[PDB]
């Protein structure tokens, strides 16, 4: 298929919940791209919404470039920079073990990506390893964030008036990485993206979280069981056997007020000081770079 005149559709490379991703070629440029397609007649149109958020994000480091948006035949179309494997994919490729160095290289960039989104007046609300992708080629050392399907404005662009506190929210995103405040049904804010990152980092450290693979028939009972395990696992128990910085990070996130601006710089400096105490260099040599 020809798309937006200059793009050629190739084979599927990924299946989302709200769109499939296809390999493509920018025939004019001689460059591979990713093409996201959404059936025009989909019950729940989201691609046009996601594209608007990407436009507001554009020019960020580790934000995929949007090359073209249109409709074509029975599809809404978004053409974007082609990225590499997700951190979940690379975790599986690494036998579900990341070195401390890799976890800290990732933590540094992931805190910066979340800060960048927050600087653009959005919270992501689906912080999980599947939504962070390494670049390809020259961008291969760069962590990207994707899937702004669930993203939401947390403050007025103009006034910076924060969204109001709200309760009795149904659980938006993946329960495994959801904040305790999300489990309580509280409106998500900047703190919740960062608390989710904290669970992602301990997930990379452990290979799994203690509230993973809990048995339930129905879904709300599964979320209640995840909530109960999360709220009965002290941060010092979750983080036992790992550097204290992972616990300090999570304690900091749990202490944030609904409308607080997180101290992103403090959280990066926490991991940077540990990184330096270990004698690591920021040379972007990740575990997966050493697979032969
Ligand atoms: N720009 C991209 N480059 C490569 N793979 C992508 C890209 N965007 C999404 N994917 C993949 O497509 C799936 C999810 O698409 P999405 O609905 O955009 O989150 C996952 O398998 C992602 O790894």
């Amino acid at each position: 298929l020809r798309v937006g005149n200059r793009y050629r559709l190739g084979r599927k490379i990924g299946s989302g919940s709200f769109g499939d991703i296809y390999l493509g070629t920018d025939i004019a440029a001689g460059e591979e791209v990713a093409i996201k397609l959404e059936c025009v007649k989909t019950k729940h149109p989201q691609l046009h919404i996601e594209s608007k958020i990407y436009k507001m994000m554009q020019g960020g480091v580790g934000i995929p470039t949007i090359r073209w948006c249109g409709a074509e035949g029975d599809y809404n179309v978004m053409v974007m920079e082609l990225l590499g494997p997700s951190l979940e994919d690379l975790f599986n490729f690494c036998s579900r073990k990341f070195s401390l160095k890799t976890v800290l290289l990732l933590a540094d960039q992931m805190i910066s990506r979340i800060e960048y989104i927050h600087s653009k007046n959005f919270i992501h609300r689906d912080v999980k390893p599947d939504n962070f992708l390494m670049g390809l080629g020259k961008k291969g050392n760069l962590v990207y964030i994707i899937d702004f399907g669930l993203a939401k404005k947390y403050r007025d662009a103009r006034t910076h008036q924060h969204i109001p506190y709200r309760e009795n929210k149904n659980l938006t995103g993946t329960a495994r990485y959801a904040s305790i405040n999300t489990h309580l049904g509280i409106e998500q804010s900047r703190r919740d993206d960062l608390e989710s990152l904290g669970y992602v980092l301990m997930y990379f450290n452990l290979g799994s979280l203690p509230w993973q693979g809990l048995k339930a028939a129905t879904k709300r009972q599964k979320y209640e069981r995840i909530s109960e395990k999360k709220m009965s696992t002290p941060i010092e128990v979750l983080c036992k056997g790992y550097p204290s910085e992972f616990a300090t990070y999570l304690n900091f996130c749990r202490s944030l007020r609904f409308d607080d601006k997180p101290d992103y710089s403090y959280l990066r400096q926490l991991f940077r000081n540990l990184f330096h105490r270990q004698g690591f260099s920021y040379d972007y040599v990740f575990d997966w770079n050493m697979l032969k």
